[PDB]
């Protein structure tokens, strides 16, 4: 199971933070909590966290950060280094919009890449105990 108040999927207990931090800052909270910065490797994990995401109003522009950070020029799971398998990035994503645009979150449901000191909400995934 997952602590009261988060949202279980299959083994991982997710949770929305409205609270507005940095990506760094996101993560470190996540790692308070006992978990990481969510990321959403299979397609029925990312339907979960849209889905808390349209619950929690942030369905729009700016929504919150992703566990996924580009490092060396490529992007990477930030909790393996892995490089990604399953992508979801949003039309004409990723961009790099003002050549910074380092850290994953989602934007209008989709992935997008964001300058890593935008102060955006969050989501957190731990391991079900
Ligand atoms: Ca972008």
């Amino acid at each position: 199971g997952c602590p009261d108040g988060w949202t279980q999927f299959l083994d991982l207990c997710y949770i929305y933070q409205s609270a507005k931090a940095s990506w760094a800052s996101a993560q470190s909270s996540c790692q308070a909590l006992g978990g990481i910065l969510a990321e959403p490797d299979t397609a029925c994990e990312n339907e979960v966290l849209i889905h808390m995401c349209k619950e929690n109003g942030d369905a729009g522009s700016f929504g919150p950060w992703l566990g996924g950070q580009k490092v060396g020029g490529a992007w990477q799971w930030s909790s393996s280094g892995a490089a990604f398998d399953y992508l979801r990035w949003g039309p004409n994503e990723p961009n790099n919009s003002g050549g910074n645009e380092d850290c994953l979150h989602y934007n209008w449901l989709s992935w997008n890449d964001l300058r890593c000191h935008y102060q955006a909400s969050y989501l957190c995934q731990r391991a079900a105990e």
